[PDB]
């Protein structure tokens, strides 16, 4: 790590990674009280003082995810 900011970012960051790194993938018809129990026991969850923060990053990941499995920008990255 040479320069790069670290806290709120950081957080968000790692629990979204964490889900992608969840089993089984986080579904379609998932919900995120019945998947943060699953990384409620774990740091990165327990990081996020704020519910409301993992919700709303919970429903941002599920967005991307649909857009990620059905073909949407066959340009963007």
């Amino acid at each position: 790590g040479s320069s790069g900011s670290s806290g709120m970012k950081r957080k968000e960051s790692a629990f979204k990674s964490m889900l992608k790194q969840a089993a089984p993938p986080i579904e379609l018809d998932a919900v995120w009280e019945d998947i943060r129990e699953r990384f409620v026991k774990e740091p990165a969850f327990e990081d996020i003082t704020l519910e409301s923060e993992r919700k709303r990053i919970f429903k941002d990941f599920m967005h991307v995810l649909e857009h990620e499995c059905q073909h949407s920008g066959p340009s963007s990255g």
